[PDB]
């Protein structure tokens, strides 16, 4: 009663794996906002009446969203943390494990609610990201690739574009994307901040 649904990790990454400095991100990419929004927020017509997607991320990252922007709206927002006492506000679903998200989802979100579970991502951060590259179900990872060696203290766990893993993870056409986006997506190099960044879609058989 617990994995019948597979996860999309989406991230925003260096050349050299790097995502973070500080507890927060070394850029300032206005399509890289417009596309985490839409990517995550996006229900498929198809998908039921009632559908959201859901977000689960660590709690330093939680703690890095600025108040006004929490939770991020139009998405069932889940924090993973080990600290039971820690309050979230506003009904956020707090869990302590990956999987424990996955089955307070489930037991929440049930047959009857009138909001149910579409999309499952993970949106960081690194500490989350390698408990979420070890977990069976995660099958999609939505990259935003940095074409700079951008200075950061915090790295993605696993290098899934690199010649060691290309037996596992294959990137997708990007017409494939757009398919699974919904929407046109920027292709090919993006020039912002002084530097070019693209948006890819990498997928592995489960
Ligand atoms: N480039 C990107 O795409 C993204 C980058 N980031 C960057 O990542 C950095 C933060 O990363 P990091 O410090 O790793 O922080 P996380 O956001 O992963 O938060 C870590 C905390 O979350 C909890 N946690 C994470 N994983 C688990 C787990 N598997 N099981 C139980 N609890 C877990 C623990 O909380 P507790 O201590 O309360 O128990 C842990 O101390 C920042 O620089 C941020 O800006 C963040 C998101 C996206
Ligand atoms: C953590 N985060 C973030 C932080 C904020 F303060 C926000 F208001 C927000 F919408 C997202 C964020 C931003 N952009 C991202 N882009 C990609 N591609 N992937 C992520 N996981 C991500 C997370």
């Amino acid at each position: 009663m617990n994995q019948q649904k597979s996860l999309t990790l989406i991230v925003a990454l260096t050349t050299s794996y790097g995502i973070g400095r500080s507890n927060s991100l070394p850029w300032k990419l206005k399509k890289e906002i417009s596309y985490f929004k839409r990517v995550t927020s996006f229900v498929p017509t198809f998908d039921s009446f009632e559908s959201m997607n859901v977000v689960l991320m660590g709690r330093k990252t939680w703690e890095s969203i600025p108040l006004q922007f929490r939770p991020l709206k139009g998405r069932i927002n889940v924090v993973i943390t080990r600290n039971e006492s820690l309050d979230l506000g506003n009904g956020i679903h707090s869990a302590k494990s990956l999987d424990h998200a996955l089955e307070l989802l489930y037991r929440t979100y049930g047959s009857e609610s009138s909001v149910q579970i579409n999309r499952i991502f993970v949106i960081g951060g690194a500490q989350l990201y390698k408990a979420a590259m070890d977990h069976p179900k995660l099958d999609r990872i939505m990259a935003t690739i940095i074409y700079k060696d951008i200075h950061c203290d915090v790295f993605f766990p696993l290098k899934f574009r690199d010649k060691e893993w290309s037996s596992v993870w294959k990137k997708e056409k990007h017409s494939d994307l757009e398919s699974w986006v919904g929407t046109k997506v920027p292709h090919g190099k993006i020039n912002e901040d002084g530097f070019d960044y693209e948006f890819e879609m990498w997928t592995r058989d489960l």
